[PDB]
């Protein structure tokens, strides 16, 4: 069994994935838990994500392949399949739908401008990670959920604990307990003090309409907050890094910003974001895949970043092509667990790029590229700091 995940080298795709796609699904050994099959070929990853025989509900209570000593538990979206998953996801679908996040575009741009203001007042160099990439999406998801602004820093502390693959399990357990107690309290707060936020609407669904249990309500609230805190914070930094090291792309995006959506989709395809955050499904029946047979009860993991460079699906897959047309990337997943945050994340990435490139037409690295440091032993690829001048 191949040790997994591979040690990250920046945002580079590990060269071993090229050979992996051309063979049968490989046996992998994670740091803890069951061994598993690893699927990398685009068609094979799509099959795992669409075939109901590969189940996240079946993973609960198993010795899951994972990065941490203790296995995940829960009642929410990452733990269920239809029809239970559907009842939960329908309650969040309105707020995360493209139609309902689009009105946030102006607020997101105002926030970006405010953050860029503070970078200007503070003087060069700025750090795009601490000064922009972290605050912008964390603020937004807090506003959508109805999380009070004063708790930003406390919640980012928790996010840093979750983001480290190396967090000692006692600390992870005590901060975990306190985070859940905090969210229990917020759910009480939104029932006494309703608002036009998602957690208020989810509290109604639980405690007035009996549509979800208290366990399901708390699971969804915690899942949505954590995912919102750890995903786009790192991805914004990664996209600015790739744009800065491909400067020949910046003048088109600055002058003709209607080109930014397609570039965001290409960068979504290209960038390996999630590493330690990888869901393991368990097969509920025997399944033939890639010339091998995945037995009932065995575990399967996917590598979306590898599938996203499969030469049968993408022309010139190893090149960053910012106007790429045929781009059916799996950067947000597929099937019933397709990223519920995709429209919000997309909007944030688009706005970040539009605002920063307009406000800072001379933006460039403030250190040599060799002096950049990537986060180590993280669950998500990202930079520790991104020093820029302008
Ligand atoms: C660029 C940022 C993001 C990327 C690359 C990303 C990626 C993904 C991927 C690949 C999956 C599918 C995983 C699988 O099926 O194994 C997924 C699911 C999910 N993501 Fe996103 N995500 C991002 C941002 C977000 C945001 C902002 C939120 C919440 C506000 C979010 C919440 C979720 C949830 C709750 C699911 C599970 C949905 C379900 O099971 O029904 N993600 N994400
Ligand atoms: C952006 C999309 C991401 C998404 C973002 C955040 C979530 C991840 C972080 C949540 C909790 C956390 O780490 N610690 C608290 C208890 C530790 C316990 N021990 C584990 O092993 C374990 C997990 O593995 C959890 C994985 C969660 C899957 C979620 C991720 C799925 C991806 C597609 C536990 O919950």
């Amino acid at each position: 069994p191949l040790p997994y995940p591979f040690a990250p080298r920046g945002l580079d795709l590990d060269p071993a994935y090229a050979e992996l796609r051309e063979r049968a699904p490989a046996r992998i050994r994670m740091p803890y838990g069951d061994d598993a099959w690893l699927v990398t070929r685009y068609e094979d990853v799509r099959t795992v994500l669409a075939d109901p025989r590969f189940s996240l509900a079946a993973s609960m209570g198993r010795d899951q392949p994972r990065m941490r000593p203790v296995a995940r538990t829960g009642a929410g979206l990452f733990s269920t399949e239809p029809p239970e998953h559907t009842r939960l996801r329908s309650l969040v679908a309105r707020q995360f739908s493209a139609r309902r996040v689009e009105p946030l575009r102006a607020r997101a741009g105002q926030l970006a401008d405010e953050l860029i203001d503070g970078m200007v007042v503070a003087g060069q160099p700025a750090d795009l990670v601490e000064d922009f990439a972290i605050p912008m999406p964390t603020t937004i998801i807090c506003e959508v959920l109805g999380i009070p602004a004063k708790d930003h820093r406390m919640l980012w502390h928790w996010a840093e604990t979750v983001l480290s693959a190396i967090t000692p399990q006692e600390v992870l357990a005590t901060e975990g307990r306190a985070f859940v107690e905090y969210m229990v309290g917020v759910l009480e707060l939104r029932g006494r003090e309703p608002g036009d936020d998602l957690l208020t609407a989810l509290v109604r669904a639980c405690r007035e309409e009996g549509l979800i249990s208290e366990e399901e309500l708390l699971s969804i609230a915690c899942d949505l907050l954590i995912a919102g805190f750890v995903s786009t914070t790192n991805q914004i930094g990664n996209f600015f890094h790739q744009l800065l090291v491909h400067p020949e792309e910046l003048t088109r995006l600055r002058e003709r910003p209607e080109l930014i959506p397609k570039a965001v989709e290409e960068l979504m395809r290209y960038v390996p974001l999630l590493t330690g955050f990888n869901l393991a499904r368990y097969a509920t029946a025997d399944v033939e895949l890639g010339g091998i047979t995945i037995r009932a009860g065995e575990a399967v993991m996917i590598a979306t970043a590898a599938a996203n460079r499969d030469p049968e699906v993408f022309q010139e897959p190893e090149r960053l092509v910012m106007d790429r047309g045929a781009n059916p990337h799996i950067g947000f997943g597929h099937g019933v667990h397709y990223c519920v945050g995709a429209h919000l994340a997309r909007l944030e990435l688009q706005v970040a790029i539009e605002r920063v490139l307009h406000r800072l037409p001379g933006m460039r690295l403030a250190v040599p590229e060799s002096e950049l440091s990537w986060k180590q032993d993280a669950m998500v690829n990202g930079l520790q700091a991104l020093p820029v001048a302008w």
